[PDB]
C-alpha cells in the first residue's frame, strides 16, 4: 500500500535520461507519478530516495570533462528547485600528445538518502552529460522512492 | 518480524566471494535463507536490495581489466536469472614501459535499489574477478535485503 | 514517530567533518540524539544507515594519498568502537618531475546497510583526511539513519 517507483533509464532515448516504467523489474505504484520525466509525490511523509548513473567513455580524448549528478526537489506546486543529494566525478586526469590511446573506461555514481517530503513535491534525477551515459543493458541507470 | 539479512564476504574463502552471516554485525532473520550462496526470499513483498565490493589493486601492470559487480534475482523455483543492479569499472587507464611503478588502488562500487519479490526468488551478487576483493577487514563487501 | 536523521557537513567547520542538522532538508527527530558529532540511537531495532563523502583535489602533487570513510559503532553506553561500513579509494596513480598539471579531481564514496542496534549505541561516520572534503554545496556530504 506503500508509494513506490523504480524507473530506469529508456534505452531508446538517445542523448537524454529519460525515465521509464515498462520495465519487468520497474515500479510505480500507489500513487507515484513519472510526470514530465519526474516523480510526483502522492503524500506527505519520510521517503527514502536513490539513484544510480553510469558513465562510460573511450579513452581521454585532449582536454577536461566533470560528469555531475543530482537529485533536486521542486516543493509545493511550482516552487522553487534545491538538491537533496549531489556528486561529481571527474573521469580523465591527462591523456595528451600522441602514442597509443582509446581505452574505453566506466564510472558509476550512486545517490541515495531519507527526505521528509509534502505531497505533489517533484523530484528530478539529472545528469550533466547525457551523451556519456550507458544504459546499454541491466540495472545501470535507475531511480527510485518508497515511502518509509 | 520482517524478513532481513545483512552478510559478509568470508575471509577465509580464497578467491571467491563466499557471504556469510557468522559475524558481530551480520543479520540472517525471519525466513530468509543462505542456500548456495544466494538470499532465498521467504514472502512475496517490496524488498530494499543492496550489496557493496571492495577490489583492490598493485598498480596497473601491462594490460585491461574491467571490475563487474552485479545483483540477479532468479524468480519462482529454478526459473531464469536476470540482472536487477549493475555496475562496471575500469582501475587502470594506463601503466606501459618501465620506469617506477606498483601502487596500490582501491576501488568501492556500491548497488541499492527497491524491488517486488515473489516467496522463493533467489538473488545472487556476484563480481567478475573475485580476485581483485579486498575484504581484508571490516564493512568493505557485504550484501543484504530487508522487507519494506 | 519512526526515529530518524539526516545530517549534514557543516560548512563553516573548515578542516573538519562536522554534523549539522540545521539546514532545510535535514532531519534529527523522534529520539535520535546529534551529541559529539555522534548519532545516538533512541531504541533498540533494525536501522537503515548510510552516508556520503565527496574529496577533492588539485591534481596528483609528487607522492600517495588514500582517502576512507567509515561508519563505526561504539555499543552500550561506553564500549567498544567496531566498523560496520567502510571504503578506500586511492585519487591518483601517479603525477612526477614537471611538464604541465594541478587538474582538479573529484570522488564520491557512498556507504550504506541495514543492522541491528540497541538504545544508546553511538555511531560516527569518519574520514582520514578532512582536508580533503568537498561540501561547497549541495547534498554533497551526509549521515543518515532510520528506523526499519
Amino acid at each position: 500500500d506503500k508509494p513506490v517507483a523504480h524507473v530506469v533509464a529508456n534505452p531508446q532515448a538517445e542523448g537524454q535520461l529519460q525515465w521509464s516504467n515498462r520495465r519487468a523489474n520497474a515500479l510505480l505504484a500507489n500513487g507515484v507519478e513519472l510526470r514530465d520525466n519526474q516523480l510526483v509525490v502522492p503524500i506527505e511523509g519520510l521517503f527514502l530516495i536513490y539513484s544510480q548513473v553510469l558513465f562510460k567513455g573511450q579513452g581521454c580524448p585532449s582536454t577536461h570533462v566533470l560528469l555531475t549528478h543530482t537529485i533536486s526537489r521542486i516543493a509545493v506546486s511550482y516552487q522553487t528547485k534545491v538538491n537533496l543529494l549531489s556528486a561529481i566525478k571527474s573521469p580523465c586526469q591527462r591523456e595528451t600528445p600522441e602514442g597509443a590511446e582509446a581505452k574505453p573506461w566506466y564510472e558509476p555514481i550512486y545517490l541515495g538518502g531519507v527526505f521528509q517530503l509534502e505531497k505533489g513535491d517533484r523530484l528530478s534525477a539529472e545528469i550533466n552529460r547525457p551523451d556519456y551515459l550507458d544504459f546499454a543493458e541491466s540495472g545501470q541507470v535507475y531511480f527510485g522512492i518508497i515511502a518509509l
